[PDB]
């Protein structure tokens, strides 16, 4: 009933949407060049939420050729109407604004739906059974009547609002309350500018006209340049189960020289609603680390386990792959393992690799896992990667060299930059651990063999930022495999992966 912390979801979780399905939430993030796509997360009270799946979970849904850190799945919505959920987004690397549905969250969505209006960051209002849509192309928030079974336009599209005057206005969602219709958007971008802006009109087509006390939250001023969140915009007003109002939101939390590695994350703030009135974000328009308010009953939910192992033959929701996978090199093992089939794609081809991963949550954390390269050529490899684009990644793995030896290796890809940091030869016996560690600072890496833990040294956070990288993303510690040899049939075994955050 009172007390929580800031991020709700954290890591990479941008651009969140929420619905309310009764006592239920659904909340859908933008996920980009990773598959499945639009994670998808069920929480009873706005604090905790577990991962229930994924909204874009078969290639027929989600193509990727090509999707990286700045394409692909951009912000979606989900909305609840009528019994039927609504998945609304673009897919900027491929056919553009479409959505999918379905009546079970839980099950597999509908194919694609594809839409006629243009821009992104589409987003749904029903009323009087009625679907409008509304999105951003040319900078202007257009609004339309659509079909959303059909993805049929009823109506043309008009402008409605183009912000206050700030940077690129979006993120549009429409609400009604007290006989307005209240539009909510983003301006000044998803960078340290990103504020919240809202305006009202009697008619849904307008004229709508700002709030005189824009923005209703930002960091941007001189009330949160002191905070350790930043860049707070991209939010979604929801009602609360006993009256009350809330917003989700992305922000950041920023590294020494203005950084950040953990992506845009998920963060609730409440907001005052009063009859006729607007709408007021946390009294003050910002958002802090521990938020002493009132909340709905809490609930806590399933999180990730500290040690995932592979017995049930099925990754959760939260792994991800690079682009469209190929199914057949990811497989479970007779003995539980997760086994990785080698192709010769490595982390910087720009193509999906034999990879699979899952999003640092923490600044503070160790991941580790058991690695059993076999049937492997000469300079083959597998490991764990610190991955944030194909041009900026960490990679320490086994190799295996010549003579039926091997060593441990660390490399660093940074542009032009391909840097062996450490080649250690392994005793012919002895069961390897990989392990990364890291702080707000450094990365630091080790492997665990025979009882006795050695350090490998460590690397800058910083070169790993979205500011330094670019993108829209955050890192993902990855299990992988390549071959580099002629014919290779290696493969290799994961028995468990372990994770915990400080
Ligand atoms: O986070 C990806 C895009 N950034 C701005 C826009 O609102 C989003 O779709």
């Amino acid at each position: 009933h009172q007390g929580y912390s800031n991020p709700v979801i954290p890591g990479f979780h941008p651009d969140p949407s929420v619905c309310k399905a009764g006592d239920d939430y659904y909340l859908v993030n933008s996920s980009f060049q990773y598959f499945p796509g639009v994670p998808l997360f069920h929480s009873k009270d706005l604090v905790h939420w577990e991962q229930i799946g994924n909204c874009l979970t078969r290639p027929s849904q989600l193509d990727l050729t090509n999707a990286n850190s700045g394409s692909g799945i951009f912000a979606p919505t989900i909305r609840y109407n009528d019994g039927v959920f609504y998945m609304i987004t673009t897919n900027v690397s491929g056919k553009g604004n479409f959505l999918v549905h379905t009546t079970d969250p839980r099950s597999e969505w509908s194919e694609p739906v594809w839409l006629e209006q243009g821009g992104i960051d589409p987003s749904l209002y029903f009323e009087d059974g009625k679907c409008f849509m509304v999105s951003n192309p040319d900078g202007y928030i257009n609004l339309c009547e659509i079909d959303p079974m059909t993805g049929k336009q009823l109506s043309s599209s008009k402008r409605i609002w183009n912000g206050t005057g700030g940077r690129y206005a979006e993120g549009p969602h429409i609400y009604k309350k007290d006989g307005w219709y209240y539009l909510l958007i983003s301006e000044g971008g998803t960078e340290l500018g990103h504020k919240v802006t809202i305006a009202r009109s009697r008619y849904i087509d307008g004229p709508y006209q700002g709030n005189p006390a824009n923005p209703i939250l930002t960091h941007a001023n001189e009330s949160g340049q002191s905070s350790p969140i930043q860049g707070t915009g991209h939010a979604d007003l929801v009602e609360g189960t006993d009256g009350s109002w809330w917003m989700v939101c992305l922000a950041y939390r920023i590294m020494p020289g203005t950084h950040h590695t953990l992506g845009r994350e998920t963060y609730l703030a409440p907001v005052r609603w009063d009859k006729d009135a607007w709408p007021v974000v946390n009294s003050n328009g910002t958002i802090s680390l521990k938020m002493d308010v009132p909340t709905l009953p809490q609930q806590e939910m399933k999180g990730r386990p500290e040690r995932i192992d592979f017995k049930e033959g099925k990754l959760s929701p939260e792994w991800i792959h690079l682009q469209n996978p190929e199914a057949k090199n990811y497989i479970f093992t007779k003995d539980g393992k997760l086994r990785l089939i080698a192709t010769p794609v490595t982390l910087s081809d720009w193509k999906s690799p034999t990879f699979v991963a899952l999003r640092q949550e923490h600044f503070d954390m160790e991941a580790s896992a058991p690695v059993v390269l076999q049937k492997a050529g000469v300079n083959d490899e597998a490991g764990i990667s610190v991955f944030m684009e194909f041009h900026s990644h960490y990679d320490l793995f086994v190799r295996q060299d010549k003579d039926r030896k091997r060593s441990v290796g660390l490399r660093y890809k940074l542009g032009e930059i391909t840097h062996y940091a450490k080649e250690v030869s392994l005793p012919t016996d002895g069961e390897v651990e990989l392990v990364v560690k890291s702080d707000i600072n450094y990365y630091y890496f080790g492997y665990k063999v025979n009882g006795i833990y050695h350090d490998l040294g460590k690397m800058n956070t910083r070169y790993l930022s979205t500011e330094t990288a670019g993108g829209f993303t955050g890192v993902v510690l990855g299990l992988y495999i390549t071959s580099a040899s002629k014919d290779s049939k290696a493969y290799a075994d994961f028995e468990y992966f372990k994770y915990k955050g400080k």
